[PDB]
């Protein structure tokens, strides 16, 4: 019943879980007062000895008989790396980098890295801490213009990259004269495609006459194993105050700014105060799907290392192996972002259909049982979400599936953890207040509950944004409070509810900020667009916009669904051109034929669109668009019940229902879902056509919707 009883019962009957329980003595040695980060990390990892620390899906290599090329294919199991092995491989990397013949790194230099999350990436991250470097994890979805800007600002000496991202890593490195070495990780020896991507990087660097040196991570470790360990602690300038990490975020300004993490703040991920974001000693077996560059990726991964647990890494970056991985790893602790919860709920609606059951009926309850017991692996003891708000209906559903309480954890890159199930986390938060936002209509005198921007003093507050004292100042008031940008309602002494943002950047259900004003500037260059105001709700997974089209567009296409299609195609292409993410493409529009103007109240005296006025005039209609699609996605029930139409038409119509917007020639990617949309599409078509419809056939750039139909037809034969 209670958590402690549930834990005691799992450890009595499960040998794998029994072997993973935290050891109080290891945490006591590692977190002792005054101990430097590097040594803390060393004490956790050496302390947990031969336990399995990390697990990667196993694969096999076989010679393709048509092409001759050695290809890798996933196996239905995981292989593990021990705490001892992890520590030893990380030390090897530090030893090799400190001792390189020509470009030895020193403490305080920067290392930039682009990868997903993996055993290798984790090695490299730890090695940076051992050397006293400052790490700069870069977002795998950023454009090379953004990567170059961050690299120009931080001047890294070493750049690391997974094989998947190597080509963007070469482009950045060529524009960044400080880079002396390029390290290539997640490299599979004997796999032809990996070997070729490294050869092509070397050619590009050759052709440029670059002095940059390329090494695989394997080779670096091989070399380092033969060298003595570096001395801890490393020779940095400021002890605990030494700059260990930069987490780039766009929340406070709309473009990336480098949140400074000294070693004393990074230490909080390793068994420190971030324990309490979510909150009896539980064995920690976790599946990690979050990039290391996202503070949530680091919280999970280092939390599990620091508790002597095991992290199972999601097998593919697209997340297409999601259920397979959870069904194999069978975690005891779940952390979701709300988008994952939406996806599980969409699966549950799918299963209701397939067995033709309804509502809360007994066979509908059997679907929840198989989610909890089989698909999610049946050992979930605790669960949390965060990064974005969750509807009460989605929370109710997830909890009825898992049969455990779903903790809501609020915090940020800048502040650390701030609340747990409404209640301020003290420590580290020491004081708070609310600040009125009269332009949006929120005031501490509101009834029934005060509303305002949350402002806090907290022990885990960042010292600044790197090299950006102006941007730093904007987030601190004259009394020393950090300004979160988040509007909240207060419902009891020191209890809060997320309501809105003070400005023009917000989270969607994926947990990533979207900068409304940047998207507006990009989308405003469409020849069809006169004015555009982009709108989002943080409980949704996609955006909307209010568009005033040009007279020529309104004349050529009219003011209904066909101009919305025209606009979609135009925006989609801009998004492809400027490297925007799939979810930052508006899915549906309010077409306004009457322009925004000063007379209207929509434009200020200075000509600029006022967001609060857009909201006051179009907010209801925008919220209706969202509501109606969420109500209507049983249009799939009618797409399934046919059979009576050709393959392509079902393929089309299916893509249309899942991505809000069609045309036979489009690519599913262009159309603006996200990688979990293609998983859902894939199961849907598999159900109907009893054919395997893999995500890689659906997402690969050279495959449009006609290739998808074509694939299904060929498989059927
Ligand atoms: N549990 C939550 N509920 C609502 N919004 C959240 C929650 N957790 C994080 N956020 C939002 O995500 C931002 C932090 O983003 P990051 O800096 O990526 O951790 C916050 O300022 C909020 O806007
Ligand atoms: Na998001």
């Amino acid at each position: 019943q209670s958590l402690a009883e549930r834990v005691a019962r799992l450890v009595a009957i499960d040998p794998q879980a029994a072997a993973a329980v935290p050891d109080k003595a290891v945490a006591e040695r590692a977190t002792q007062q005054g101990l430097r980060l590097a040594q803390r990390i060393e004490a956790f990892l050496s302390g947990y000895g031969d336990r399995p620390a990390l697990a990667q899906r196993a694969f096999e290599i076989t010679k393709d008989p048509i092409t001759g090329r050695a290809v890798a294919t996933l196996l239905p199991k995981f292989e593990t790396v021990s705490y001892r092995e992890l520590l030893e491989r990380s030390h090897a990397i530090a030893s090799e980098l400190a001792n390189h013949a020509e470009a030895p790194v020193k403490a305080g230099e920067f290392i930039a890295t682009i990868g997903f999350t993996s055993t290798d990436y984790t090695s490299l991250d730890i090695a940076g801490v051992l050397l006293g470097l400052t790490s700069v994890p870069l977002q795998t979805g950023a454009t090379t213009d953004t990567l170059k800007a961050i690299a120009e600002e931080t001047a890294p000496a070493v750049f690391g990259a997974s094989v998947e991202h190597l080509d963007n890593a070469v482009t950045t490195a060529l524009a960044t004269p400080s880079v002396r070495r390029l390290l290539v990780f997640d490299y599979r020896q004997g796999v032809d495609e990996d070997r070729e991507a490294v050869e092509a990087a070397r050619s590009r660097l050759a052709e440029a006459g670059s002095a940059v040196l390329v090494d695989t991570l394997d080779e670096v470790i091989a070399r380092g194993r033969a060298l003595p360990r570096v001395a801890l602690p490393p020779a940095t300038d400021a002890g605990d105050d030494s700059l260990s990490l930069l987490i780039y975020t766009s929340g406070s300004t709309g473009t990336p700014k480098g949140a400074m993490y000294p070693e004393r703040n990074v230490a909080q991920f390793w068994g420190g105060i971030w324990h309490n974001a979510f909150d009896p000693d539980v064995p920690d077996i976790m599946v990690n799907f979050m990039p290391l560059s996202h503070v949530a990726g680091r919280i999970g991964l280092m939390g599990t290392l620091s508790s002597g647990g095991t992290t199972y890494f999601i097998a593919k970056s697209d997340l297409s192996t999601f259920f397979e991985d959870y069904s194999l790893a069978r975690p005891t602790k779940l952390f979701f972002v709300p988008r994952i919860c939406e996806m599980i709920y969409q699966h549950y609606q799918s299963e209701l259909d397939r067995i033709g059951a309804a509502d809360g009926s007994p066979q509908a309850e059997a679907i929840k049982t198989e989610l909890r017991e089989k698909l999610l692996g049946g050992r979930v003891l605790t669960a949390g979400s965060g990064s974005a708000p969750m509807s009460p209906e989605l929370t109710a559903f997830i909890e009825s599936v898992l049969q455990v309480h779903l903790v809501d954890g609020y915090g940020s890159t800048e502040a650390g953890p701030v609340w747990r199930d409404r209640k301020l986390v003290k420590p580290p938060v020491t004081e708070h207040k609310l600040i009125d936002v009269p332009e949006l209509g929120y005031f501490s005198t509101d009834s029934p509950y005060p509303r305002g921007e949350l402002a806090i003093k907290t022990q885990t507050i960042l010292p600044g944004y790197y090299k950006r004292p102006e941007t730093t100042a904007e987030v601190f008031d004259e009394d020393g409070f950090y300004l979160t940008g988040d509007v909240v309602a207060e419902v009891a002494p020191e209890e809060f509810v997320y309501v809105d943002r003070r400005k023009n950047v917000l989270k969607l259900s994926q947990g990533e900020f979207v900068a409304l004003s940047k998207l507006e500037a990009a989308y405003g260059t469409s020849p069809l667009v006169r004015q555009i105001s982009v709108y989002g709700s943080s409980q949704r997974s996609y955006l909307l916009a209010v568009v005033v089209p040009t007279p020529e567009a309104l004349a050529k296409y009219g003011d209904g669904e066909a101009v919305k299609s025209a606009l979609g195609d135009s925006l989609q292409k801009i998004a492809r051109e400027e490297g925007l993410q799939s979810y930052e493409v508006p899915r549906d529009f309010i077409i306004e034929t009457d322009p925004f103007t000063i007379e209207n109240g929509i434009l200020s005296d200075a000509g600029k669109t006022l967001r609060p006025k857009v909201k006051a005039r179009y907010g209801e209609r925008l919220e209706a668009l969202y509501a109606q699609l969420a109500e209507t996605q049983a249009g799939e029930l009618r797409s399934i019940r046919v059979g009576e139409r050709p393959v392509i038409e079902t393929v089309q119509r299916a893509a249309a229902a899942l991505l809000g917007a069609v045309d036979p020639e489009a690519h599913f990617s262009d159309l603006g879902g996200d990688s979990l949309s293609a998983l859902t599409y894939s199961n849907f078509l598999h159900e109907i056509f009893q054919v395997e419809v893999p995500v890689s056939v659906i997402v690969s750039a050279a495959n449009n919707l006609r290739s998808v139909a074509a694939h299904i037809e060929k498989e059927r034969s």
